């Protein structure tokens, strides 16, 4: 096909416009222009309104056509390595050029994709809100997927995945996770229904939980070097032992009545609207501090580091002395006796009663 | 003292103003004045920024002086009837006219009362807001009481009360409630720290508690004719038997992973932000539900009466049939599989993903 | 009619529930049958799901039917003085007892009304959230309308009403009103299409007017014994002069660049939302003052009497010096360079940056 | 200094943290160490808590210490081109290494700079979030400033600064804005105090402008290739005349009464909180519209490309004809006569009365 061939084809395409439909195809054949008469690596056709793409540039390696209106997509060059079309109304998608690396292709009408684990370089995938029933088998070189917010009621299984970093499958309709891969790095998996979790004491690289939203009753042990965990809005009295290593824990909308010793670096907690009674002695790591809407009449002895201090909603009489870098003070609706002495640091401040 | 001295005092404590403070005391010496000369009933001073009052006209019956800035008040009539001095800044009472049948002195600095239960017609207190750590002993003619949102750690006894039909003492630090009047209609007491409840099986004509925000494990059996009943943000798993009269629950906020069987003349019921699975038939007489936030993934058939219909945050694939006259639907945050048919009744919609 | 007729009539249409549909018909059986057993003057029906109604007992005076799913009323006794049927599916009214007095019928799909000016006594008229088109000519013993949120083009001509005191006629599609009566105390015309409003200065008893969200561009002269003023959300740039009565001033959304001296008595001014630069001296007998949203870099000097002030979303580098009582104080998002020393009377408190 | 004498140096000022301080200097010295001991590129010391930091390793080209507690700084490797030590509580900053490309220091208290126009290498200065009463010249290799959020009266003058892109001076006092440079591609200064803006229609590249909370009555001639502008909160009736590649559109908060013709390639329209009576036609491209809270009583014809509809308290009696694409339906608090037929592409709903 000769530069001319393309040319034509592209203004044949352009004129083929639905003629009020806001399209704005003569953009687009300026962009397939300019990207055959420069031989660009990668053509980018965002937001320009397509209802359809005309035949692209050979060898492109990168397509970026996402917040059109495709249902369908022409054949790629098989050159293909990147393919963005998020935003679009495909319901299914073809085989893929054999190359491909990144799919990405979220926010559609995906009802079922091809086999993935046949394309050896897919590295990252994101089908997250489309209406996948089920996922494929994963390629063995997949590094990241996130297939939040369709309708799975189960994994692909992922164990054997070599490369496997992290897996967004929040929002679905879970009631089980499959054993997790040695190299996963994160999971998200909040809003699905999980009834438990699998076995996490023996991944030594796992560092960020969310399981926020679920059925969990209980937590298996954790992985020795979690570093992140959002348990959010479960059905928690007690938590395993918190590895050393917790920095970020979200156990809010649980239902804990009190909290022993949490780990020493932790810097952020997140315990509001549980049922705590009390608070016994914190991490001086800690910066942050939401306990808001619990069933406090005293808080501990404020850590030093505190900057964030989030204890609306509770019984509490007073505050007690603040930290000399507090930055935000949110004590509203308590039964106040007194107004603390506010630090000089202190640049957003709530109180009330 | 005559007209004329009263009228010179009057113009006397009116040139006292202080100088800019933006009293209105000529307003003031107005309605005195014509309170005198028309030799009215009732006095109306509110909102004047007094911060103070002149030597009142004999035989009132009712003073109305709120939202003023008193910290004393003046001698009062002994015909006095009615005290209205809600908004103020006093700091003490005094003891009151022996006529007296309505005290109001709510939005003070109160931080104790005169010996009430020697007030002999006392029928109606109100206190809310002030700094009460305690209560004084109440006068039998006691209808109703209100002192909410003091600093109250005990109620004085009112079981031996032949009248009491109303208590607020939400908002202050009761451990404990004291056995109730078998005359009591209502009891306001959110916000407390119950740890439990007194008996109320033996209340004939208990028809309201509120006892939200406190620490319930459990509740009593209930009073047989109870109509409407707020235990949001306890620690309830279970309800004791439900009184075939109720028809306001709220149990949002405790630890419920389902709900058996409601009484069959329900009307609202909000178990919003608890566990629940799955609902199983719902009474239909039911106009409100608002179960949102909870762990469901089906709902049950809905009540025909049905006009409001919170389920938002759940995980519903499809609301089920509406009822033709729903006025509410709020279904914010489901993994909704389909838009459910709208009747026409409904003037109020929200839907999302 | 006899007793038993009666009382069998109501056992016949008590069986006569649909089945299923939640309405109370037992209920309301032992309703009528006390009703007529105790001869009362009123009948109370409310929210017992009727989607229809027996023969009433003759001789009532009252009947309240309000909160069921009437589409139709049955005969009412030519004794009937009120009619409460606010909250059915009613999509029209007959003719009604000729002693009405009060008519409450909001919250209904009413499309027409009958020939209002025939009855005689009706003092009181509530159709508020019905579909009227037009409203019929009023009788002159009314007291009271309300007809807010109809779809009025028009109003009928009012100013020959002797006893009329108060108007609702809020969002509806006026895009003129009539000329007033001079007994009107009040009028609630929100968010209709006023391109402007009727001569005002002639009304010696207009108290309050609320005319928020419409169309103006410029106010009548107003009148002389002004209290309360919303003309929110307008095109104003300049205010008549304001009756030395006002109290209540709602000038928010408009579009001001600064304001005049407003009169000594005001206590609440809502000016946020404007484009006001600057205030110069406010009455000292200002309470509330909400200037929020506008383009201030300094406050005037602030009232004595103020509790309330919201000065949120301005360019303020410091707040003045705040009065000994202020409670409220909400001045959040500005360039602040200092926190203001707070008065131990503030108990709701914002400050941001 | 040998790598033994600086291992020690860092156990010294290890120990010599504030003893509960909740400093993490341990951690601080195992990464020195493996710095030291990699000879790394850059040190990362985020978040650790430091009061202060020991000698650092020389050569080093990158310090990453922000979200740490430091008053001052060590003296820095001459090898340094990046200093990223914004979250402290620097007052001041010295003389900085002469290789510096990047400075990152915001969300600090300084209340003044060193004599940045001799920094030959600076490309990227961040103070946003400081007290700077005002800026020092600029070197001319900027090409990256924020300092938004600070006390600044005046800029530095820019125009002749060859390579300036990006200036962020929002929220400071500015009066005026300095002649912009040929190069600068975007301005934003929202929240100052403009009573104007320079000259912009001889800026070539001028792609993007933030002038929203200002006093602007009127706007100069804009830059031929403007894509998005923001005027929102301002005092404008007109604009001038928009240029065709304009994409992004806030001209909220305002007086407009109407919109003549929009560019066509138009994406995004908040035009909420105007006065606006009537909309004509609208440009095909059109994705979003808010034009909540106007005084609309019919929208025009609804561009095809829609997929977002914010018409929220209008006079709407009825929606048009909804675009097969629409994602977002809000028109809550309109007189609406009938539900649109929603499309089956809206995920997010909201409808009122
Ligand atoms: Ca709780
Ligand atoms: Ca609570
Ligand atoms: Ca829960
Ligand atoms: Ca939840
Ligand atoms: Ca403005
Ligand atoms: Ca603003
Ligand atoms: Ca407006
Ligand atoms: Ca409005
Ligand atoms: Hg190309
Ligand atoms: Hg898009
Ligand atoms: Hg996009
Ligand atoms: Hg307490
Ligand atoms: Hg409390
Ligand atoms: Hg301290
Ligand atoms: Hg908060
Ligand atoms: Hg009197
Ligand atoms: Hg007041
Ligand atoms: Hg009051
Ligand atoms: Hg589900
Ligand atoms: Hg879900
Ligand atoms: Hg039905
Ligand atoms: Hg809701
Ligand atoms: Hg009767
Ligand atoms: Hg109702
Ligand atoms: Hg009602
Ligand atoms: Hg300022
Ligand atoms: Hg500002
Ligand atoms: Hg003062
Ligand atoms: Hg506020
Ligand atoms: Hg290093
Ligand atoms: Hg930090
Ligand atoms: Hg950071
Ligand atoms: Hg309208
Ligand atoms: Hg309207
Ligand atoms: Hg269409
Ligand atoms: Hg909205």
């Amino acid at each position: 096909k000769s530069k001319t061939e393309y040319y034509n084809a592209w203004s044949e395409w352009e004129r083929n416009a639905p003629p009020g439909n806001g399209e704005q195809r003569e953009m687009a054949v300026s962009r397939l222009r300019d990207c055959l008469d420069r031989q660009a690596h990668e053509l980018e056709l965002n937001n320009l309104g397509l209802s359809s793409l005309p035949e692209l540039p050979p060898h492109l390696e990168s397509l970026v056509a996402s917040c059109n209106s495709l249902t369908e997509l022409p054949e790629l060059p098989q050159s293909l390595k990147s393919l963005l079309v998020d935003n679009n109304n495909l319901k299914a998608l073809s085989d893929l050029p054999p190359l491909l690396e990144y799919l990405g292709v979220s926010n559609n009408q995906l009802e079922k994709l091809p086999e993935l684990q046949n394309s050896s370089f897919l590295k990252i995938i994101d089908v997250d809100n489309n209406s996948l029933k089920k996922l494929p088998d994963l390629p063995p070189s997949l590094e990241f997927i996130a297939a939040g917010n369709n309708q799975l009621e189960e994994l692909p299984e992922l164990q054997n995945l070599p490369f496997l970093t992290a897996i967004y499958a929040d929002n679905n309709s879970l009631k089980k996770l499959p054993d997790l891969p040695l190299s996963l790095e994160s999971i998200v998996a909040g809003n699905n229904i999980l009834e438990e979790l699998p076995e996490l004491q023996n991944l030594p690289f796992l560092t960020t939980i969310y399981a926020d939203n679920n059925l969990l009753k209980t937590l298996p042990d954790l992985p020795p070097s979690l570093e992140a965990l959002n348990v959010r809005d479960n059905y928690l009295t007690d938590l395993p032992e918190l590895p050393q290593s917790l920095t970020f824990l979200d156990v809010s909308e649980n239902i804990f009545s009190g909290l022993s010793e949490l780990p020493p670096n932790l810097y952020y907690l997140n315990a509001s609207s549980n049922e705590i009674r009390s608070l016994c002695d914190l991490p001086p790591s800690l910066e942050e501090l939401n306990v808001s809407n619990n069933k406090l009449i005293e808080l501990p002895a404020l850590p030093p580091r505190l900057e964030r201090l989030i204890a609306s909603f509770n019984h509490l009489a007073e505050v007690p002395e603040l930290p000399q870098n507090l930055k935000q003070l949110h004590v509203e609706y308590n039964p106040l006796r007194e107004f603390p002495d506010i630090p000089e640091s202190v640049e957003d401040l709530r109180m009330n009663s």
